[PDB]
């Protein structure tokens, strides 16, 4: 497999994008981690550049 963006790059933030979250996004990675963002990761913050596009 690829490898995904970092957590700045992909424009994470500190709070949700209306129902998107590090959860709703696509392919944030249960329980408490992410592959766009470096490990353990916050719920609440999402990035425009999630896990689980092309
Ligand atoms: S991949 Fe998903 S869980 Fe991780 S930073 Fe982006 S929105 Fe968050």
């Amino acid at each position: 497999v690829t490898k995904k963006a970092s957590h700045k790059d992909a424009g994470y933030q500190e709070s949700p994008n209306g129902a998107k979250r590090c959860g709703t996004c696509r392919q944030f990675r249960p329980p408490s981690s992410c592959i766009t963002v470096e490990s353990p990761i916050s719920e609440n913050g999402w990035c425009r550049l999630y896990a689980g596009k092309a």
